[PDB]
C-alpha cells in the first residue's frame, strides 16, 4: 500500500488502486484513486518552488542517485517484476538502464552549450556580441506507461532535475509502484522535494489535469497514438513531446553468409523477446529477403526454443508475462489467424495466462493483424520480401509507423541505401531497432512521435527556455 | 492585378481581393480569392516533388535572390510601401532586412550539424558510432501577417529552400503582393517552381487548408495571440512554430549621465516609431526609473518633435501611415483614456486618418490599457517606475508577454542583474528590444509565442527532421 508521493509529503484517498502480478492475478499492492485537485496541488507547488541547484549541486543528487539505484537493485527489480512480470532478468537490465539514464544526465550538467554571435557580419551590423543561455520552464507535466515502469520514468524525471525544473509524474495505474519508489530514492538522494511528485489514479478523474493544467509549460507523455492524439487535442497553446508506438522491422539482406545469418537470428529473436517485446522499438516484423529464408528461420526457430519462458521471479527465467491475460490472449489469436492465413507456426508450445511463448511463425503476411497491429508481445514473426532492395524498402516503409529499425547486411552500398531510405528516426546496422545510448538523439516519424527528440541530451534541451543577451562590444 | 502563383503557375479566380494604400485608402491592386481547393492543390505538388538539389546549388539560389533584391529594392520597397504605408525609409531597411535573411540562409548551406556518438561508454556499452543527419520534411506551411510584408515571408521560406523543404505561403490579405514579388524573383533566380508556392484569399475561404491540409509536417505562424492560439487549437497534430505579439520595455535605470539619458533617448525614440511602431520587438513601455525622469522625459520630447510624419512616398519622411484608420483611432483612444487615468500628455499633433504622430505621453499608469495590452502603433510612452530594480523587474515582468527587452545601464552588477530576471526571450543591453542579427535565436515565451525559436538557424533545423544511424565500430 503506497500513497501519492507530493513534493516529498505523502498524500492518499479513500478509494485505492488494486495493482496485479501478471503471473498469477494477486494483489500485490495498492496506490491512491487520485482526482484532479491532487495534480493541481502538486503542480501549484512545482510552479511556486525555484530551485537555486548548482550544477554541481545537480550532478551530486543525480549520480548519487545512480549509485542508490545500482546498491538497491535487487529490491527495485522485484518491485518492477511484481507489478509488471516481465523476468527478473529483464527487470535487473532495466534497473541497469535508469543506472546509465541518471548517470549520464549527471555527467551532462558540466556542460554548458550556451553559443556566441558576432553581430558586424552584413551592412545592418553592429559592434556587438549576443550570447546565449538556458533557463527551466515553470512546470513539466509526464505521463508514462506499462512498459519501463522504471527506466521510462528516469527518462522524464533525470533531465528536469539536471536542469532545475520542477516535475510532475503520473505514471500507468498498472504499474505505479516503481514511480513512487523512485521518488523516495530521489528525496533520499538529496532532491528539494518540491521539483518531483508522483501521482496517481485513473485516467478519467486526473489525467484531464496533468494536460490542462496552467502552470504546465511543456508534456512529455510515451504510450500509444489514440492516447497521444487525446494529449494533443487538450494540450493546445503547451509544448509537448509525444513518443507513441513503433512498428520496427529487422531486416534481413541476402548478401549474409550462414555464419552471419545466424548471428542475424540472435539479433531477431532479442529484439522480439527482449521485455517480453513489449518495447516500442521491439523487434515486431523481421523481413527476411526470400533467398536466403529457407537457411534463416531453422537458426531463428533453433535459437527461439532455447529461451526459457516462465515464473518470472525465477532468476533461470528468460521471458517472463506480458502486461496482461486479455494482451496474451489477443496477440495469440492475431498469430492464429495469421496462420487461417498462409502462416507457418513453427513453435508454440501453449499459453497459460498471461505467459506467452516466444511464438515462431513463417511467411507472415505483411498485411495480417499480426503485424499491422501493435502486437506488443515476445512473438517472432517472419515475412519473407523480395530479393530487391527498392522492394523491401517500400514494404518496410509502408506502416503508419516510422520509430527505429535494424539492418543486417555487410554490402556498404546496401547499407547507405537502406539508411536513406527507411522513413525512420533511427538506422542501426547490425543491432536490433532498440539499441541506442540513453543519451544519443530518440524519436520517430510518422504516428511514432509528434516530431521532437528525446533522450538524455535532446530531453535537456526540451526542458529549456534559450534566452539570449547582447552587449556593446 | 496579381494571380496567385501555385508551383510557377499564374493561377487566378472571378472573385477578387483588394488591397488599398493606407495613406488614402485607394485601390493599389487585386489578388485571388482563392479557395480551399488552390491551397489543396499546391501542398499536393509541394508533397510530391522530392528535391535533389545540392547544397551548392541551393546557395546559388539563395544567394541569386539576395542579389536580385538589392538589385531591386527600390523597386520592390516602393511595392511595400504602397500595401503597408509605412514610410519608404522603413521600408528600404526592411528589404535590407530580407537582403541579410537570403545571404545568411545562403551562407548556412555549406554546415553540416552532425553528430558522433561513441557507444562505449556504460556497462551497456558497444563497440559502436552513431551518426546523426538531417531530412527535410514533406511540405511546411508558412502563414505571415502585414508588418513585415517581405522579411516575414523572407523567414520563413529561406530556411525552407535552404533545407530541401517545399513551402506554401498565405500572406495576409492586407499586403499579398510584397509575397507574390518574392515569389516571381524567387523562380527567376532558379528555384524549382515546386518547391514555392504564394496563394492567397480571405482567412474564411483558405486559411484552415493552410493549418489542416494532410501533407503539412510543420506549421510556421507569425501574427496576432488570438490568431495564434485558434491556430493552436485547430492545428491538433501537426508541428507549430508560433509567434506572437510582444509587449518589450526598454528600461532606463538611475545609474546614467546626463550625456547618456540623451543616448537612451535616442533608443526609446527610435524603437518605438520604427516601421511606426508596428513590430513584435518595438518599444512599447519606456520604463524609466523615477530619479533620472525629469531629466529623461524632456530628452525624449525633444526627438519625438523632430520626427517628420507624412505621405509615406516622400523621401523626408520618417513615419509613415499604421495599417488602417481602425488601428490608429484605436491607439488615440487608448492615450486619451491613459491620460483620463493620470497619463500626461507632452505631445499630440493631431490624427489623420491612419496616420499617427509621434505621441509622447509621461506618467503612464502601467495598468491603462495603453501599456498593459500591445498597441501596435508609434506611441512613446513613459511608465515611471521606482529606483529599485527588484521593483522595476516585477513590473517589467507583469505583462502577459515576454519577447524582447533592452536595458540601459553602465552597472555591470545591475546589467547582469536584468539579464537574469526579465522574463523575456531575449535582453538587449544598449540596444532596443528589436535588435537582432537575423540569424541569431529568436522567439519569446508566454503569450510571445508557443516556445520555440526561429531566426535563420533556427528555423533551418525545425524545418527538419533528425535521423540517426550506427555502425559497427
Ligand atoms: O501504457 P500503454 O502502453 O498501454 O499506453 P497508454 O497510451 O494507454 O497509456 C500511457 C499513459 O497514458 C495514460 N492515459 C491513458 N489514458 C489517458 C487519458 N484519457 N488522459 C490522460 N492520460 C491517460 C496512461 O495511464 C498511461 O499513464
Ligand atoms: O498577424 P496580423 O498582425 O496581421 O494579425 P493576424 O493574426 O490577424 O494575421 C496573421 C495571419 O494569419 C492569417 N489568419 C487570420 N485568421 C486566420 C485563420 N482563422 N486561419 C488561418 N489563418 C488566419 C491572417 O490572414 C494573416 O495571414
Amino acid at each position: 500500500h503506497e500513497p501519492m508521493r507530493i513534493a516529498g509529503r505523502l498524500v492518499d484517498t479513500d478509494d485505492r488502486v488494486e495493482v496485479r502480478y501478471p503471473w498469477n492475478d494477486t494483489v500485490v499492492g495498492t496506490v491512491p484513486a487520485g482526482r484532479a485537485e491532487h495534480a493541481r496541488e502538486a503542480f501549484a507547488i512545482a510552479a511556486a518552488y525555484q530551485p537555486k541547484l548548482t550544477r554541481y549541486e545537480r550532478q551530486k543528487i543525480l549520480l548519487a542517485t545512480a549509485e542508490a539505484l545500482a546498491a538497491r537493485k535487487e529490491e527495485i527489480s522485484d518491485v518492477i517484476t511484481l507489478e509488471l512480470g516481465i523476468s527478473k532478468a529483464d527487470s535487473l537490465y532495466e534497473v541497469g538502464r535508469a543506472f546509465d539514464v541518471f548517470t549520464l544526465a549527471g555527467q551532462m550538467c558540466i556542460r554548458d552549450d550556451g553559443e556566441i554571435f558576432s553581430c558586424d557580419l552584413t551592412p545592418h551590423g553592429k559592434a556587438r556580441k549576443i550570447f546565449t543561455m538556458r533557463e527551466p520552464l515553470t512546470a513539466i507535466s509526464a505521463i508514462t506507461p506499462f512498459n519501463h515502469p522504471l527506466n521510462m520514468v528516469a527518462h522524464k524525471v533525470a533531465p528536469a532535475i539536471a536542469t532545475n525544473n520542477c516535475v510532475v509524474v503520473k505514471p500507468t495505474e498498472l504499474t505505479p509502484m516503481t514511480a513512487l519508489l523512485l521518488a523516495d530514492i530521489l528525496y533520499e538522494a538529496g532532491l528539494p522535494p518540491e521539483m518531483l511528485s508522483v501521482v496517481t489514479g485513473w485516467p478519467a478523474d486526473i489525467g484531464m489535469e496533468m494536460i490542462t493544467n496552467p502552470h504546465v509549460d511543456l508534456v512529455t507523455f510515451t504510450g500509444s497514438v489514440p492516447v497521444g492524439k487525446l494529449i494533443a487535442a487538450n494540450a493546445h497553446y503547451k509544448r509537448q513531446v509525444l513518443e507513441l508506438g513503433g512498428n520496427d522491422p529487422l531486416i534481413i539482406l541476402n548478401d549474409l553468409s550462414d555464419d552471419d545469418l545466424a548471428r542475424a537470428a540472435d539479433l531477431a529473436v532479442a529484439g522480439a523477446t527482449k521485455n517480453s517485446g513489449q518495447r516500442c522499438t521491439a523487434v515486431k516484423r523481421i523481413l527476411c529477403q526470400e533467398s536466403v529464408a529457407d537457411r534463416f528461420v531453422p537458426l531463428v526457430l533453433e535459437r527461439a526454443k532455447r529461451l526459457r519462458f516462465g515464473d518470472p521471479m525465477d532468476r533461470s527465467t528468460d521471458l517472463g508475462t506480458v502486461i496482461h491475460e486479455k494482451a496474451a490472449a489477443l496477440f495469440e489469436e492475431r498469430v492464429m489467424r495469421a496462420a487461417e492465413e498462409g502462416a507457418d507456426i513453427l513453435y508454440h508450445p501453449g499459453r497459460s495466462g498471461a505467459l506467452l511463448p516466444p511464438i515462431v511463425v513463417d511467411r507472415v503476411p505483411h498485411q495480417s493483424d499480426l503485424v499491422l497491429e501493435e502486437t506488443f508481445g515476445p512473438i517472432i514473426p517472419i515475412v519473407r520480401v523480395p530479393d530487391d532492395d527498392d522492394a523491401t524498402i517500400t514494404l518496410s516503409n509502408s506502416t503508419a509507423f516510422g520509430l527505429s529499425s535494424g539492418v543486417c547486411t555487410n554490402d556498404y552500398r546496401r547499407m547507405q541505401k537502406y539508411i536513406a531510405g527507411l522513413k525512420v528516426g533511427t538506422v542501426n546496422i547490425w543491432e536490433v531497432p532498440g539499441y541506442r545510448i540513453e543519451m544519443s538523439p530518440f524519436g520517430g516519424i510518422k504516428d511514432s512521435g509528434n516530431g521532437y527528440k528525446e533522450g538524455v541530451i535532446e530531453a535537456m534541451k526540451s526542458f529549456t527556455n534559450v534566452k539570449t543577451f547582447s552587449l556593446p562590444w
